[PDB]
């Protein structure tokens, strides 16, 4: 199978769904209590740490599994997701960080390799979980500053940052302020002074996912712990966006999947032969669900295609890839919650207890809608933008 | 105005609005806190009682407000609603009570007549709370014994009992088996002996609505405390069905409503004029939301003729009632929860955190979908048959 | 039934219905034909005129009708279209063009007054059939020069003019130029010099409409037949505008409402009960078409109480008139088009061949988009306009 | 690019695309006046046949371009479909055969082969235009009947058989009765005495697609022009329904290309830069283009894979197949025409006129929702049954 993320690809990618299928149990098994108390599963993540398959996506030169398409991520994700829709969008910042920094060691300059070596190494051990603060918080600008010795200082504040609570290591994005500014990732420690992590993720959904706040009050980071990105419009940099973030799709199709699969369950256990409505929903979500994974899995395809190709215009390749992206993220965002949705009229009242899997699905499913790149109204600008060649 | 919910038209309707008025900022007030824990706001409840509000529906002859329109009963559903779904879900079992007993009161033999002018004095004087508890619970159908010596013993179970929390009289949907079986509507009193009321609602939203099951253990139930039905397809039967739940599309009305102007407040705060896809949006929302008003109302002032004129075929009468009702619900019930959804993508992330506003309408406007009479699927062979005679 | 567009509100809109009746059969019988060489029904107008109903909106003190209600011109409008929408959507242009020249004959000063009132007991006679020429030519702007002696010389040409074939006199849209540029409607005759109907009109749908093109070559026009509007934003301007066509929402719905009838007696024709898909499509159909009738009606009652009340701020009055119109319009035109394409699944195959009257109902549902005020992209800037107060 | 019908992933497939090249000027010239008239492109026709195009499924050995997997066969049929959709509607009759005369072939017992082989050849030489008479008209049950000295007479009337018109060659379903009865399928070559093509055709859409009636009045069929199927379920079968239609939702597919590219054309020749609602049905068109593409694209992906792989559970293989098929075929149904309808929106009024070609596509795009198998109201049983295990 090369479709519809019904299958891997690849060898590496039937190793890590088939070594992904011990810890299933205990996923869905906690799954309620954690959306409950809205408390990150610590005990799965250290199962997966152990397990190395926190190392899944380090390259197999560095002694990792050497997963590098992103479908086959996607497949895995969507795995987890029909467990628990917050263990799989956690378990997706790292194994997309195993991407990125994979090819940050493939090409970037020696300050690059190095570290990005020293990191994934340390994720295949066990010892590197690795967070992305992207967003600012609203009260603050995120700035590294030069500290007068060679060295920087980091101030600022991060929002909306996933599996925090187990972090080693956070890649931030910072612009500086000591040349004129430029872009920089500084990787901040976990035990670096002045280095908060703040508990405060309170969701409708993704409950369990430990999207927490982080807080940086003049932390010491030393150069080599920087990279510095540039200034300026730069197409060829959606790329790189693309890769982190794009197999996170495998996690609504997985919800969607497991909506449906409650729903026939459901169906299927009654004494009475489905009424008309019901079949007729059944047949509708079940072509919908096909379209869902389809769409998401071509997306996946072709960007994989688009990734490993670098001898081409780089701005090109940047624009195309954020387009499969964005085209599939938007109809991702519409069908899987009218999938799940759907379902809820297949069981019925039973689905609107707060206990009941379809009322958590109905909340998780969500959470897609409002990851950047790009929500709603920004990505409706970007696709008009380029269909218009504006 | 005399369309879409905008303005009651009565009298004794515009006085309800009115005094109802200064209730809602503790309505407002205490939501978030009530959808929280899972627990019914007594005190606003204390508060209606004693501004006798809770007879708001009762007939003036008896010292009621004599509010006897549909229409108008749903106007003021929608203003509570504004500000609390839970609560407006509560007092619509009050408020059409008062419509139903009202018409017990005018054309029922001497039982019904006696019985339903204690009860509606009582609901004026602030002491009577009037709960109808009509769907068994799974494990039990609920049935009325002989007692041996004139009068009844009841046991069952009914489930989805709202206002439970504060009842102090349950209407009980039962069937006899001491004739050929019958139907049958005893009053059970809160502190009959049998009498449990459980503690056990735990919704995805509607949270606050006391929305419980209640227990009935050989409850002894004197003879003049039930109203006997029939035996047997009966449609003139629709009437008072629709007459007992149509209003309450008006929940689901304000529910939008709040939604819409959530989402408008949040753009007008905004330092940047709002995005093209937002302005469409917006477009779509204002229109949707006139058309979710416009069939509510429509189907509420048809409602309202149609109970009003008993000179003809009462069948006809009944399913003339129902399929007005049904068809209005099937669009409020696919009309309100797309609005509130579109909702969210204007005001963005924020809307997906637990505490914020359109978190909870998203959960509140799903529970219309799952109230009888009927659900989607139920609704569905309903309003086919009528369609096509069968 | 003061509802849904089911029944007239008032007896003058019974007897206009009533006498309506009569001509039904011709305009059904002769339909396909027109539909297929593109061509007017001149007979079913000459039917009308020598009837009178070419005066049903002239007031009663005039010799009309006195049909007053925009509410019942649509009830007459859906009974013409369930027969053929070419005929209604030409019929609307005479019928609210009674009610805009009773305004004129009531409220203006002694030019206007004088006019209105020719042409009014023109169109109870038999004598006056009354088109609008509103939208430019894209070649042309419609202007008026004064002849140097007291008069006006006519040019340009104007698109889209419905019923034109039968046309005897035409209110046109124009604007000076000879004080600065003012907006004036001259009424043209068919004889009038330089005044050519051309025969240009080839719809996908509305094919027997005679929505053609009208030409003016210097037209000489008599200064008292000429109405001079204003310059200059003027916001009670809209409420002529709605008065002039929110009516023809009517045709839409009937439109609607002869797709379902067809397909309901398509599926009672046949010996197999009908599959599962086809009761569930028949319940959703039944209750989007009641909520199209639900939107348009109350849009419509709506209309007819502000255009009543002359007592207030008149700026208020026209956007509050413009907003109802809009806000039911953009619902009509989503849902109506929806209903009739359902329609096409249920009859099936048969649906698709030139003849089958739902093949001539896809193409006329679609003529509602296109018409101003306003088509969709335009309508979406007015309702978000309106709604966030800019 | 392997994804979303993009481009050939086979040599040969990239062939029978450049070769079709230069005949698109011709196709697109002549489309509207066949749509106006009604009347089959023979001179396409006659071109396509003596440049071989009529032979590109026709195996290498036989002399054929080769081309053998559908998912190319959909890539063509869409390049001409934006050209004109009745001409590529017509077309995949003739290449869809070539793959299934290909499979008896190599799978046939040696009847079988040796006719397909003598068909094949045909193809390739010009001499062989193959249409497929199906379902038959409701007056008649197509039966073939011994005639006494061990041949044939083939009785009855099919409709709907595209390409008719130039049609040389006829494989007609029909069943025995002269065994217990049994399906054959007869081929019927048009120079047969008894045989009739009718000139009957006239489609909403598809108008120059030789959609005709073929009548069968005693016709003498040889033996050896006689394949007999079986008497009774046969799952199997489906896979070669699946070969059979699959690759015409690439029709539908280059409807839906044309209209966006038709719209987006006009968006960028007008002065003004285009308003918010049309910006925002830009974007969403853009998504719901791609998820129609990644539909298509994956089931075709995905049946060229069952298809190539006999090594198993045959009945299994043919449910999977028709399952892709279905589950594709439904959101294509749904979204291709969507899609079409919401460009009339961003061209604006003059897409209404009858010679514009979004009118045209508006109609052509409904014909997929009519074709076999299965129209919506099937297709919902069969996967409601699929789904459910019934
Ligand atoms: C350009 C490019 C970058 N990357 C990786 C290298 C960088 O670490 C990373 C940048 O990702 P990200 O942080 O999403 O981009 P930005 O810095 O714009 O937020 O992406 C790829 O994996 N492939 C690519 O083609
Ligand atoms: C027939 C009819 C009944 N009613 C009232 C009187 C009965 O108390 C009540 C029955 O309502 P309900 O309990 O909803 O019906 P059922 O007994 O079928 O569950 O409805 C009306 O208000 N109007 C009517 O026309
Ligand atoms: C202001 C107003 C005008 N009218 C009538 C009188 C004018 O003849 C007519 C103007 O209609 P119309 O031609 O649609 O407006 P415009 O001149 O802006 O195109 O509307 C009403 O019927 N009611 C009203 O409240
Ligand atoms: C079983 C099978 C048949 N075929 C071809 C061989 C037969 O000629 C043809 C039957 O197609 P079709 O006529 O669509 O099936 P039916 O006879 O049920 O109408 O399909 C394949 O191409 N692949 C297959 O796997």
């Amino acid at each position: 199978s090369t479709t519809g993320l019904y299958a891997p690809v690849t060898p590496a990618g039937r190793v890590l769904l088939d070594r992904l299928a011990a810890h299933l149990p205990r996923i869905r098994s906690t799954a309620a209590e954690h959306d409950r108390d809205g408390t990150f599963p610590t005990d799965t993540f250290d199962a997966l740490r152990k397990d190395g398959l926190m190392g899944a996506t380090v390259p197999a030169e560095l002694g990792g599994l050497g997963v590098d398409r992103l479908y086959d991520v996607a497949v895995a994700l969507l795995a987890v997701a029909r467990a628990d829709a917050s263990t799989a969008l956690a378990l997706h910042m790292q194994l997309s960080r195993g991407l990125t920094l994979g090819y940050e060691w493939r090409h970037g300059d020696e300050r690059a390799r190095t570290l990005a070596e020293r990191i994934l190494r340390g994720m295949v051990a066990g010892d590197a979980v690795v967070c992305s603060g992207i967003k600012d918080h609203h009260t603050a600008v995120t700035t590294l500053r030069p500290d007068g010795a060679g060295g920087w200082l980091l101030s600022g504040r991060k929002t909306l940052v996933s599996m925090a609570p187990v972090g080693t290591h956070f890649v931030i994005n910072a612009r500086t302020d000591g040349g004129p500014p430029r872009l920089a990732s500084p990787v901040v420690t976990r035990d670096t002074p002045g280095f908060t992590v703040l508990d405060n993720w309170d969701g409708l959904g993704m409950r369990a996912s430990g999207t927490v706040d982080i807080v940086f009050d003049d932390c010491p980071i030393p150069a080599d712990h920087v990279l510095m990105r540039d200034p300026a419009r730069n197409d060829a940099v959606l790329a790189g966006q693309t890769v982190s973030s794009v197999s996170v799709l495998g996690v609504y199709v997985g919800v969607a999947q497991a909506a449906y699969d409650t729903a026939v369950a459901a169906l299927e256990r009654r004494p009475e032969p489905p009424q008309a409505a019901a079949l007729t929903l059944v047949a509708e979500i079940d072509s919908r669900l096909y379209a869902l994974r389809a769409t998401a899995g071509s997306a996946l395809t072709a960007a994989d295609a688009l990734s490993a190709d670098l001898s081409g215009d780089m701005d090109e390749r940047g624009r195309q890839m954020m387009r499969h992206f964005q085209c599939a993220k938007l109809a991702v965002n519409r069908l899987a919650p009218e999938i799940v949705s759907d379902c809820l009229s297949l069981v019925g009242g039973a689905s609107y207890t707060a206990g009941h899997p379809l009322a958590r699905l109905l909340r998780d499913v969500q959470a897609g809608r409002f990851m950047q790149p790009y929500a709603y109204v920004d990505a409706v600008d970007f696709l008009s933008a380029q269909a218009l060649g504006i």
